[PDB]
């Protein structure tokens, strides 16, 4: 049974008009801007962006990785898919 999104967690992360992307729930830094409530950091691998996601927009990576896990024409989404199998959790900054 599914906890609650913790940081380092896995996940293909939508947002409008981009398909689910490989993201990592982001811990938030000493003095790092904090997410609103009931946000998370997301950190997009490939394009290396964060954005402010609920739940709602996380879909967990090991689940969904069959159906989400192909490459795409976007920009850094296939870079993207690389670092999320091969190197999650490094520092990408």
């Amino acid at each position: 049974m599914p906890h609650a999104f913790k940081p380092g967690d896995l996940v293909f992360a939508k947002m409008k008009g981009y398909p689910h992307w490989p993201a990592r729930i982001d811990d938030i830094a000493d003095g790092a801007v904090k997410p609103p409530p009931n946000k998370y950091p997301i950190f997009f691998f490939g394009t290396h962006e964060t954005a402010f996601l609920g739940p709602k927009d996380l879909f967990p990576y090991d689940k969904s990785k069959d159906k989400y896990g192909k490459p795409n024409k976007r920009k850094g989404f296939n870079e993207g898919l690389w670092e999320i199998q091969n190197n999650p959790h490094a520092s990408y900054s």
